[PDB]
């Protein structure tokens, strides 16, 4: 697909550090890609597979879904065991990991399982951590980081926390922050990335050698985002560009590697209030053709991925390490 709308550096998309409001930003609409079904299911967890396919979820059913780029083929292999799973993130030895959030409280956790749900173990078990987790983004090493997705505005529960690669030792890394969600590395793996959902903030995080000490002064708040809910999940191009799902808003944003908007994604039919559950944005490997899940469950409709061109092409997370 290279007939898809685009976003181009021009503009002030070009500039280092660019001074603009979001109805200034370089925008373009998403074009539909494939319909999950035609009833509401909570579509998150974008990921792709080392052979190129998508794997995604929706997270009060609990089912795992995977597609088929090219022929548009849906299948189900399993659904999860967990309650309210909410990320997936693959594995460089194929296994996926799946978030989940569980009673919202303290019974979420993460587990790992083949792509067909053989081999279910308990990489952070749920009863005894008071963990409700989000996402997480893997390491070179194969370790990750995960958010912590608990609290509100002004009940700072959340966090960001760093699992060993040998997932035997958890260490924080930021707390203190109101329902942590979206988390990133980017390709040089010394910036984190996170966004605050309740507070309608982004954080950016300067990492030491060590992967788990903040630099002097470190982690910062490059943005305030504005409107009903506030950011979700993330991912990165191999520009260093962020893309940033705007839950109940219908939209993406995307910033330079400062930090700074330099672009903007609108879902079809958010000004009527339709698909405004966009959580999640993910590179096709090799490309740069995003795809973006959102539902119209407030409307009584169905679950819709979207499409668009970004910046650069996707990058080569861990999944895809040789
Ligand atoms: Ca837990
Ligand atoms: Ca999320």
């Amino acid at each position: 697909q290279q007939d898809l709308p685009t976003l181009f550096y021009s503009g002030k998309s070009n500039s280092a550090v660019p001074i603009i409001s979001e109805s200034e930003l370089q925008t373009i609409t998403a074009e539909p890609w494939l319909e999950i079904s035609k009833k509401g299911l909570q579509l998150e967890g974008l990921n792709f597979d080392r052979q190129g396919q998508l794997f995604l979820l929706d997270v009060f059913e609990g089912n795992i879904f995977k597609i088929n780029p090219e022929t548009k083929e849906i299948k189900r292999p399993f659904v999860s065991h967990k309650a309210n799973p909410a990320a997936i993130k693959i594995h460089k030895d194929g296994r996926l990991f799946v978030c989940y959030l569980g009673d919202f409280k303290s019974t979420g956790g993460i587990f790992a399982a083949t792509e067909n749900g053989d081999n279910l173990q308990d990489i952070i078990e749920d009863l005894s951590t008071a963990y409700c987790i989000n996402d997480m983004v893997f390491d070179s090493k194969g370790g990750f980081y995960f958010t912590d997705f608990r609290g509100y505005s002004t009940n700072p529960l959340g966090g960001v926390y760093y699992v060993s690669p040998d997932f035997r030792t958890v260490t924080p890394i930021i707390q203190n922050i109101s329902v942590a969600n979206g988390i990133a590395l980017s390709t040089d793996e010394k910036v984190l990335w996170v966004t605050e959902t309740t507070a309608n903030r982004l954080h950016r995080i300067a990492l030491e050698d060590d992967g788990v000490t903040i630099q002097p002064f470190g982690a910062t708040i490059p943005y305030y985002f504005t409107g009903h809910e506030g950011p979700d999940s993330c991912c990165i191009d191999s520009d260093d560009n962020l893309y940033v799902a705007m839950y109940g808003q219908g939209r993406v944003l995307v910033f330079n590697k400062r930090g700074y908007p330099i672009g903007q994604i609108l879902i079809p039919g958010r000004d009527e209030g339709h698909m405004l559950r966009s959580t999640h944005p993910q590179f096709i490997p090799g490309t740069n053709q995003l795809i973006i899940c959102s539902n119209d469950i407030e409307m009584g409709g169905g679950s819709m991925l979207y499409t668009v061109n970004g910046f650069a092409k996707g990058h080569q997370s861990f999944q895809f390490q040789l």
